């Protein structure tokens, strides 16, 4: 069995290997990459996403979200308070302000220490989940707006044509902006390209051990767990690496820098934080190997998770027994 310790693998595809996206995902899996839940892909030196980032300031962040924490430093939830619209230029200035800017630090490990010590005492503002793309239309390799769609994959594998669309999303971050512990909708893959700016640190639990994280989470957030049998779908709970280690939860960590891709694999729980002002693009995707995970994915039906239009067909076709309850949670 390849990668039996479930380490995060880093790949350096050549320009030739960068042509065929599906083929390379399958290659990474042949080497055991998916066992970690997360892989990093460093693009060949010949590749670029676009020519420059000099002209992005006028993008609108219609609903910036202030991420307010509750709990203790290593075990907390966050809620998202909606703020007034602002441009990316305005958001960048805010991120760089004394109130929000990254503190002085020695290295990534020092900044990680500072994150986990102090995150809860601040409320950073995240420009998350903005439909759009920063890839140039002429970028033919690993262009996240040009991937094969999940509806087409489902139709190819299973024969059923379904409604729905699959487009990318932009994320504008600042110091301490946080992504809570989650797997993707329907336990899909995700891919995330860090276009510009400061790094993103990731934590990940191997898919084969995801239920260990779920059991810890139920213990640590006992009210939330009574409320919903899949409350991590709410995407609000944080647990620090120190707490995970104290509880024997297998995990790994890695820092993504600008110009690098990360892929999350089906049922790979992940969480993390941004180091300073940055912009990432991400999308969900599927492969043949996903279908079995999609059939078994948990679902939130309590009303909280509320998701895209396109998840309806995935539930309907892959989880017909669950569909009526889930759709009620949508309504
Ligand atoms: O970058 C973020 O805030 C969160 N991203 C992801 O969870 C992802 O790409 O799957
Ligand atoms: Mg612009
Ligand atoms: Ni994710
Ligand atoms: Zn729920």
């Amino acid at each position: 069995a390849q990668n039996p310790n479930c380490n995060i693998m880093i790949f350096h595809p050549t320009k030739e290997e960068f042509n065929d996206f599906d083929k390379y995902i399958a290659y990474m899996e042949s080497q055991g990459a998916h066992r970690a839940g997360l892989a990093k892909i460093i693009p060949p030196k010949e590749w670029k996403a676009r020519e420059t980032y000099d002209n992005i300031s006028e993008i609108l962040i219609a609903t910036p979200l202030q991420q307010v924490a509750s709990g203790r430093a290593g075990v907390f939830t966050q809620y998202h308070k909606k703020k007034k619209a602002m441009t990316v230029g305005e958001y960048r200035h805010l991120a760089n302000s004394k109130k929000y800017q990254t503190p002085p630090h020695q290295n990534f490990e020092d900044l990680e220490r500072k994150y986990w010590k102090n995150r809860i005492y601040n409320s950073p503002i995240y420009g998350a989940d903005i439909s759009g793309s920063l890839f140039d239309e002429n970028t033919k390799q690993w262009n996240l707006g040009h991937l094969g769609t999940i509806q087409d994959l489902l139709e190819k594998e299973c024969g059923v044509v379904i409604e729905g669309v699959n487009t990318p999303y932009l994320y504008f971050g600042m110091w301490k902006t946080t992504f809570a512990w989650h797997t993707e909708d329907m336990d899909l893959y995700s891919i995330n390209y860090l276009h510009l700016g400061e790094p993103k640190t990731w934590y990940v639990v191997p898919p084969e051990h995801g239920q260990r994280l779920e059991r810890l989470a139920r213990e640590l957030f006992p009210g939330s767990s009574r409320g919903c049998g899949a409350f991590l779908r709410h995407k609000v709970a944080l647990i620090s690496p120190t707490v995970l280690k104290e509880n024997g939860i297998p995990f790994n960590r890695i820092t993504q820098e600008a110009g690098e891709f990360m892929v999350t694999f089906p049922y790979g729980y992940h969480a993390g934080f941004n180091h300073g002002f940055n912009c990432a693009e991400a999308i969900n995707f599927a492969t043949p190997r996903w279908i079995d995970y999609g059939k078994m994915a948990s679902q939130c039906s309590c009303g909280e998770a509320r998701v895209t239009f396109s998840m309806d067909a995935f539930v309907r076709i892959l989880q017909p027994e669950r569909y009526d309850l889930w759709k009620r949670g949508q309504d």
